[PDB]
């Protein structure tokens, strides 16, 4: 079990590596498995699309995992 951790912020650059949830966008945790190579459960993954939904435009969530 890995512990996973976001933030209410809008500023996603390309420069680094960092994934985000676009409003109204379902957050894709297939990829964060082969983005972070461990496995990101369900449970973890709806709450970040909940966030989504009632983020505005102009708003970003952070999406990351540790250990």
């Amino acid at each position: 079990m890995t512990t996973f951790t976001s933030i209410v912020t809008t500023n996603p650059d390309f420069g680094g590596f960092e994934f985000y949830v676009e409003a109204g966008q379902q957050f894709d945790d297939s990829a964060y498995e082969e983005a972070y190579g461990v496995s990101v459960p369900s449970a973890v993954v709806e709450e970040m699309n909940a966030k989504a939904a009632q983020l505005k435009d102009g708003e970003w969530l952070n999406v990351s995992h540790e250990a």
